[PDB]
């Protein structure tokens, strides 16, 4: 499990310099936060800027980005539209 997307304490200014040079949308690293020991931050190229998120994490300890959970049932259908549905396979929803 190679982590050459880590790039342990680069400040946020240096990630944000590192990432406006590079050729492609999304292009991205990881970094230890700011200001939350222990804690880590995405950096990703997006357009003409960097965007930046805090790597969350749960009380089992997993890693996440978002919780992902809808308020109606056409909330999830729409997501799914276009994210898998299926976790092996690549299944989009498509209309019957
Ligand atoms: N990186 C991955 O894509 C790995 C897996 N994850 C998934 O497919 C995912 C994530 C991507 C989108 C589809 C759903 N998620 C999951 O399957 C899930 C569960 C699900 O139903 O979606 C993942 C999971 C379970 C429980 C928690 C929970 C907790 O730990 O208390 C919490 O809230 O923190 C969190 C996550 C289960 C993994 C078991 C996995 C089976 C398993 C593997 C290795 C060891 C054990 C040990 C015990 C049980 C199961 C396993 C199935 N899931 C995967 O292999
Ligand atoms: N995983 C995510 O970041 C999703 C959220 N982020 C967003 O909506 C985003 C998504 C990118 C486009 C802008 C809006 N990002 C942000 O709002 C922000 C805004 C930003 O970039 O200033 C995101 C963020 C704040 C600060 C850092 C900083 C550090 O960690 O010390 C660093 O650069 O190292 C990094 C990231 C804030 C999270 C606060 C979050 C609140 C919070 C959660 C857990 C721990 C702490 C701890 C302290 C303060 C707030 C939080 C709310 N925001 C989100 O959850
Ligand atoms: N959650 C994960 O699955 C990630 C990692 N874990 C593993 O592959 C596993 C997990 C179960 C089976 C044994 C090996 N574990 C490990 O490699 C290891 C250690 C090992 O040989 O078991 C994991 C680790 C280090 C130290 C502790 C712990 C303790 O020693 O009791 C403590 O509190 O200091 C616990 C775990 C090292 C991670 C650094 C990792 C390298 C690393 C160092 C510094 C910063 C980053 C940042 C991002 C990714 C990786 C790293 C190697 N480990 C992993 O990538
Ligand atoms: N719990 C502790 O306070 C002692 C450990 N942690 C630290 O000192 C810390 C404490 C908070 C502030 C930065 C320094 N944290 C860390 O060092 C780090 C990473 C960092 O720089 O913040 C800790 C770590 C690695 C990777 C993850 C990762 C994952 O599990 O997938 C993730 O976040 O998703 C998470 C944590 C690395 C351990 C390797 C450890 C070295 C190591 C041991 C055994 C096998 C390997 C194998 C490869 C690389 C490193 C190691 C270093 N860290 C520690 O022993
Ligand atoms: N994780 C916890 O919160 C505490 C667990 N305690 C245990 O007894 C454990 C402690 C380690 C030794 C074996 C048994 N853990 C487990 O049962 C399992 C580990 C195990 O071996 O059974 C724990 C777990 C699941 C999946 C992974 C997985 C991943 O997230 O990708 C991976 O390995 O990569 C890792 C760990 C969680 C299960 C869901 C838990 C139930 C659950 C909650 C929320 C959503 C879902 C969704 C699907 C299935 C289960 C759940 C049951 N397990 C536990 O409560």
């Amino acid at each position: 499990k190679p982590h050459p997307w880590f790039f342990g304490k680069i400040p946020r200014a240096k990630a944000e310099e590192m990432l406006s040079k590079q050729r492609h949308d999304g292009a991205f690293l990881i970094r230890e936060s700011e200001s939350a020991p222990g804690d880590f931050s995405l950096s990703v190229k997006f357009g003409n800027d960097v965007q930046h998120f805090k790597v969350l994490r749960d009380g089992a300890g997993k890693y996440f980005l978002w919780v992902v959970k809808f308020n109606s049932l056409n909330e999830l259908v729409d997501y799914h539209r276009s994210t898998s549905v299926s976790r092996n396979q690549q299944i989009f929803l498509r209309d019957i």
